[PDB]
């Protein structure tokens, strides 16, 4: 629907770094407007397809840039969000890579550039590694140029390093996947002793294992993350990696709750309580390297939320299948971290559908990211393709050109307005009411048939999110079979808001309307009672009262 595709050269920008813009088209009588939280901070003539802007230098600030044509009113031509951050961890927008074979440099560039346009600021390299117990193939002095992975696919070192370089060139961090504790059947028993493993019983008979059939090479066997011999072994493995591949850090994965399992000596392995010492030991060994750890279905989250992790990560499973279950994870993560850490959700959309070639269900994907983004979360979902399954190379489902377009606007939006979405504040219930019957308004958690209003006091602003369940035919976020409805647009819906405190300005932004650029609304205020009209509600509208 946008006339123009507006992009920048990098995914994000440290303070003092220049932003280089490309537009695909030029139009006459147009203006580039730079906004910070809805306020114009610069305008200039739209003059060509390529120009630059040096952003203000305050750290951790999101901006929107919007090109307008003047009609003999103004029409939005297209938008881009910009993130000024010194470091990804405050506002993580996490993506993946999953294929590391003989892939050309231009093919790799097209992958990274596309991730760059979603402002992805870090990438989890998934199944890059040789083995869980030896991520580096070969030696530091003599690294193997080609190896085979857990599915016996070829991985090229030069593809790994090439993607690390390309990610770096776009201001993205590179995080190497491995398990915290994983060992395959070709490990060296001289190095990883019996004493190190986790067992299904007290008599060190049977080792705990995640069973994998063909074409996987091995079951994943399981060590004690608290075991210091294990820790020192794996620190050496990590160091080797770092000396060969210039990863910024270690994305620590695990298999989630193993139920009731045991150490060599018969004591409860209680793995959630073993992770803290593991994380500390990994950080201690490579103090310059970042750590993120997957609390699978929250297993370990409370125990690890206080440790040296850049931000928190949760892979979401049953029984956390409701929209209200994703916000419970986000609320619990804030509480476990004492409001220190934001969260990334791994939450694989259209999961059952992804048993076969097909399309992602656009409305299910968008409704999901609306809830996630609106509540200050982030979704790990984009790499070479979008995730349909926990096995990231699975690319059975494609994104329509419409979904691609739309999701770019959703990433623009959660970037531009990060300062409002996930940079402090308190959730409140706004006292709001339809003025014209056009909205059937409720609170959070949501109700099918209703628009849910979510309030956040963020410094001196009042934020109101409208999240549209009017046409929802389920409240399960995964939309596993791709059945979720596209919501009908609601237009020009009058809202009544109690707000004591003089209102100065009210503004609207939605990723569904005008590329998420701020629109100032008309309003009246009669003592406490404030009215105004929202232009368009489809999935997700944000109202901001200053």
């Amino acid at each position: 629907t946008a006339k123009i595709t507006l992009k920048t050269d990098k995914a994000s920008y440290k303070p003092g770094e220049t932003v280089n813009f490309t537009a695909d088209k030029v139009f006459n009588s147009s203006l580039i407007r730079y906004t910070h939280l809805g306020k114009v901070i610069k305008e200039e003539t739209f003059s060509g397809t390529s120009w630059s802007w040096l952003p203000p230098s305050d750290d951790f600030q999101g901006y929107m840039v919007a090109i307008y044509q003047t009609n003999t009113t103004q029409t939005i031509l297209g938008t881009v969000g910009i993130d000024v951050s010194s470091d990804w961890a405050k506002f993580p927008r996490y993506g993946f890579l999953s294929e590391f074979g003989n892939i050309s440099e231009s093919d790799r560039a097209a992958v990274i550039d596309n991730l760059k346009d979603y402002h992805i600021n870090g990438i989890q390299f998934y199944d890059w590694q040789y083995r869980q117990h030896q991520p580096l193939a070969g030696t530091v002095s003599n690294p193997m140029p080609v190896w085979n992975d857990i599915i016996n696919r070829e991985v090229y070192g030069s593809t790994v390093s090439g993607y690390i370089a390309q990610a770096h060139s776009k201001n993205m961090k590179a995080m190497f996947y491995n398990l915290a504790y994983g060992v395959l059947n070709d490990y060296d028993p001289n190095l990883i002793k019996q004493q190190q493993f986790v067992y299904k019983d007290a008599n060190h008979n049977d080792k705990d294992k995640h069973e994998l059939g063909w074409p996987f090479i091995s079951n994943i066997y399981i060590t004690d993350p608290a075991n210091t011999a294990w820790q020192n072994y794996l620190a050496q493995k990590n160091d080797d990696v770092y000396k060969v591949y210039d990863f910024d850090g270690f994305h620590i994965d695990q298999l989630g709750d193993r139920g009731n399992v045991f150490r060599y000596d018969g004591t409860n392995a209680d793995l959630k309580n073993a992770f803290p010492s593991f994380i500390s030991a990994m950080k201690s060994a490579n103090t310059n390297k970042k750590l993120v750890m997957n609390a699978v279905n929250q297993y370990g989250q409370k125990e690890i939320a206080g440790k040296e992790l850049d931000f928190l990560y949760t892979e979401v499973w049953s029984p956390n299948e409701g929209f209200k279950d994703l916000t419970q994870v986000l609320t619990d993560n804030a509480a476990y971290s004492n409001n220190s850490k934001n969260t990334v959700l791994a939450a694989y959309m259209n999961y059952n559908k992804a048993n076969n070639q097909g399309m992602f269900n656009t409305p299910g994907v968008l409704l999901t990211d609306a809830v996630i983004f609106a509540f200050g979360g982030s979704h790990l979902e984009l790499g070479e393709h979008m995730l349909g399954k926990e096995y990231f190379p699975n690319k059975n489902l494609s994104m329509s050109a419409e979904l691609k377009s739309s999701l770019l606007e959703y990433y623009d939006f959660m970037t531009a307005y990060q300062n409002l979405l996930r940079d402090g504040g308190t959730y409140t219930n706004p006292t709001i009411a339809t003025g014209d019957g056009k909205l059937n308004l409720g609170s959070w958690p949501p109700t099918m048939g209703k628009v849910a209003a979510v309030g956040k006091q963020v410094g001196s602003r009042e934020i109101i999110h409208l999240l549209n369940f009017t046409n929802a035919n389920s409240l399960n976020w995964r939309d596993t079979d791709g059945t979720q409805n596209v919501p009908d647009l609601i237009k020009q819906a009058m809202l009544n808001l109690n707000h004591s405190g003089k209102v100065t300005k009210i503004w609207y932004a939605s990723p569904d309307y005008n590329g998420g650029a701020a629109v100032e609304l008309s309003f009246s205020q009669n003592g406490e009672k404030v009215n105004f009209k929202v232009p368009v509600l489809q999935y997700w509208a944000m109202i901001v009262v200053e």
